[PDB]
């Protein structure tokens, strides 16, 4: 379950959340300040192989075509993230909920560096998957940053961005690793019940994440809802709200018809 | 000097190309279509590792700072283009000519599948160098088609064509391989007067290559000069003459500036 990385690596994913060449720190390897959006630490979700599958052994009438990305939790425990090396995961399923015909099922891991031992990434991902079962189980605890709803405040917004969603981003970003059909093949997302390829959720999710760093800089820690979808093409509007000198809680809206894609979010910034 | 590639680096360099999700057969490893624009091949130049830098070996007071691709060959024997495998090459010195404080170096090379021996890809690579003195040798014959002038007709294109440049694609472009920094770095570029980094030739050549595919159908044999810069953010705008069954002439200029920036060029299209 070794996930082997580098450079180009690092580039191609940062260049999907919209790094440019007026930042050669995102974009060009040799540059001293060069550096990785920390978010590239979920990539070990589809770059550690087989095991990576383990969630659905918990699983009855799984249809992986009826998967939704419902959360994602990230923490990056060794700091700066590496933009090249070698990174060994391990999975653990945390907990299994039945949600009507649905299931919501948060899969747990940890991933170290294969050279040293060194804790790097820890994440959560949580799955929506409609017309599908499972025992009503909770097998590990979680931090409390990651069941966090981090309700936004009932105040405007202290900084506000827009973000175009290129109509080719799904076919760049995928390259990242995240293969599924559901992103670029439109009779498979006509199978998934959408009108047309969505967008992964981590892509929004990068998005938000790179809008905020421009501003408030650098975090450790990252968690969200992804409440409703995004199709290429789209505008995003990241909404944040500082709540404290570590704390910022966000929103990612959809400009185009009206609605929150991402909810219940927050990063908290390294320090200085 | 294998070089180890997959539906990865295909879809990678596609893009960079500007293939869209409007077209699968260009992005998507799962399309029944799936396929690789043939320029690829050339890449062997720069993913066959330390082998690929021996011309340099003929070289006297070379700085690769000064170097800029000026002419490019290339045929594609095995039909089509594989997307995933294994390819060893091996070069050879073509010719060195001086041109007063300049050479003018012609670099061959074969590419064949590593587990097959099957012949794949040939390429011929001319560099232009400033500031470099060599001797005046011709080591090996040429096939005619890398030779040919290719003169444009002096009638009106057939075909025109304008292809837009984003101005962060040297950024993308890299990534398939060629990491010179003269396309990405603003103080290397300086170094060798030009006033902003500029485009890659093998880029330019893949954009006119990829807009000749999308009239006139595939090719399995190219060649063509260069002979102006280009900068990102420009605007290419391709000149193409049917010139009979088998054979497209073409050219490539640089609106933004009325100049030309490949010349001497064609493709030969794959037959029936
Ligand atoms: C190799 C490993 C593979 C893993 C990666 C897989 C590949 C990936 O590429 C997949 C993707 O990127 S898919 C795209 C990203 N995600 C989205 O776009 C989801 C957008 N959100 C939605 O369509 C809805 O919130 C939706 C449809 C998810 C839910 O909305 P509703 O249908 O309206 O459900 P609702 O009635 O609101 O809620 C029922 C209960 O579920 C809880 N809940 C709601 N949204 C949730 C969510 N997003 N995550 C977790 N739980 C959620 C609610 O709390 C409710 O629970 P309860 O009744 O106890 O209150
Ligand atoms: C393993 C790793 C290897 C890596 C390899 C490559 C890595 C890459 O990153 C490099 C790149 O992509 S660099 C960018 C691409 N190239 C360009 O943009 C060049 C555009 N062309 C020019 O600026 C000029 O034609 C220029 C500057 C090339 C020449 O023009 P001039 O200085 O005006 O010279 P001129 O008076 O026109 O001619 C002098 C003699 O030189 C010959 N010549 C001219 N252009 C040539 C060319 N493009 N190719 C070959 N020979 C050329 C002329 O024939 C003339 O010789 P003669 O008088 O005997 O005929």
């Amino acid at each position: 379950p070794v996930w082997r990385f580098d450079d180009r690596d690092v580039i191609l994913y940062n260049i999907a959340l919209g790094a440019t060449t007026k930042q050669l720190k995102y974009v060009y390897e040799n540059d001293s300040d060069f550096q990785v959006i920390p978010t590239f630490g979920h990539l070990i979700t589809f770059n550690s192989g087989k095991s990576q599958n383990s969630f659905a052994k918990l699983l009855r009438n799984f249809n992986p075509m009826l998967l939704l990305h419902g959360e994602h939790y990230l923490k990056v425990h060794s700091w700066p993230p590496p933009t090249e090396g070698e990174i060994k995961t391990t999975f653990e399923p945390i907990a299994t909920t039945p949600k009507g015909t649905n299931v919501v099922i948060v899969h747990g891991s940890k991933s170290v560096d294969n050279k040293s031992g060194e804790l790097i990434y820890s994440n959560e991902a949580t799955y929506f998957i409609r017309n599908c079962q499972a025992d009503n189980k909770v097998y590990a605890d979680r931090p409390a940053f990651a069941t966090n709803q981090f309700l936004a405040p009932k105040r405007a917004p202290d900084y506000q961005v827009d973000v175009p969603v290129s109509e080719d981003l799904a076919a760049l970003y995928r390259l990242s690793g995240d293969r599924n059909p559901l992103q670029i093949d439109p009779n498979f997302a006509k199978g998934a019940k959408f009108p047309k390829p969505i967008l992964h959720g981590m892509c929004t999710y990068g998005l938000s994440a790179k809008a905020l760093i421009d501003k408030f800089g650098m975090f450790n820690e990252i968690k969200a809802r992804f409440t409703g979808i995004v199709f290429p093409g789209e505008t995003l509007r990241v909404l944040a709200w500082k709540e404290s000198d570590d704390t910022i809680v966000f929103q990612t809206h959809v400009v185009d018809r009206g609605t929150i894609a991402i909810n219940n979010a927050a990063i908290k910034l390294v320090g200085d």
